[PDB]
């Protein structure tokens, strides 16, 4: 298939080269899977989502993003426009109130409920889990990744804005969570975006287009924006049977365009969220 004019993320990440504008996937477009956006919430009522998002969770007096950026990450996951994976299902599970902030007990609470919840969704090509969130280092946080990973769940996480080491912050130090910085449309690396050794994989991160509450559009920039672009990525390649949660981050990275990006310190990976398509 090929999405004529999509947003230049979605067009990057099925392109040897940066400044296309057309975005090629395989028709199966994430049928069967199921991705949980672990945020503000979803707006599922977005004409953008097509009735394949829904709201799974709350810890707070209601489940309605009353923010935007969580219907925006899961836009970037899977709207029919915005999304890589325009036919999965998406789950919200509000840890982030409508400021945008959680408490780590609640973001912990919410991993362990996606661990548990999935065996109540139908899922059989598989099931992802998108973190644009994070704070300071927590050995608790880092473990309720990693449990959520180890339950079954390809779980992809924002390595943060900082424009320093992600080894400092939670859950991007996590080694068994696919830890995702961000890139611009000129194969730069982000300003903001944080770099290190614990980073898996970098996708679109700068100017990022999608859905925003109000049944609106958007874009913003940042971490929390390539994270999604990998979550819907693995979506996609577990419904085609090229991996599993598993393996998800591994086959990324091993599939990645590798070393096109520019300004990654020594030491990071330099690895651009690829799907290897062929029209
Ligand atoms: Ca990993």
């Amino acid at each position: 298939a090929a999405q004529t004019n999509a947003p230049w993320g979605l067009a990057r990440i099925s392109s040897t080269s940066p400044g296309t504008s057309t975005y090629y996937y395989d028709e199966s477009a994430g049928q069967g899977s199921c991705v949980y956006v672990i945020d503000t919430g979803i707006e599922a009522s977005h004409p953008e989502f097509e009735g394949r998002a829904q709201m799974v969770k709350t810890y707070y007096y209601s489940s309605r993003d009353g923010n935007g950026h969580g219907t925006h990450c899961a836009g970037t996951v899977g709207s029919r426009t915005y999304g890589v994976a325009k036919k999965t299902q998406l789950f919200g599970v509000k840890v982030l109130d409508d400021n945008g902030s959680g408490q780590y007990s609640t973001i912990i609470a919410g991993m362990d409920f996606v661990a548990s919840d999935k065996n109540n969704r139908n899922c059989p090509k598989g099931v992802v889990a998108s973190l644009s969130l994070g704070g300071g280092y927590s050995s608790s946080v880092n473990s309720a990744a990693a449990r959520l990973q180890s339950s079954g769940v390809m779980v992809a996480v924002a390595a943060g804005n900082n424009n320093a080491d992600a080894r400092n912050y939670s859950p991007a130090s996590e080694p068994s969570v696919c830890t995702v910085g961000a890139s611009d449309r000129y194969d730069r690396r982000s300003s903001f975006s944080n770099y290190g050794s614990v980073l898996d994989i970098f996708g679109p991160g700068t100017s990022i287009l999608s859905t925003w509450i109000g049944g609106s559009t958007r874009s913003i920039s940042g971490t929390s924006m390539a994270t999604p672009h990998v979550a819907g990525l693995a979506a996609y390649l577990m419904t085609l049977g090229k991996t599993t949660a598993a393996s998800a981050c591994r086959y990324i990275a091993d599939t990645a365009n590798k070393g096109d990006l520019s300004n990654i310190p020594f030491g990071t990976v330099n690895l651009l969220a690829y799907n290897n398509y062929q029209a």
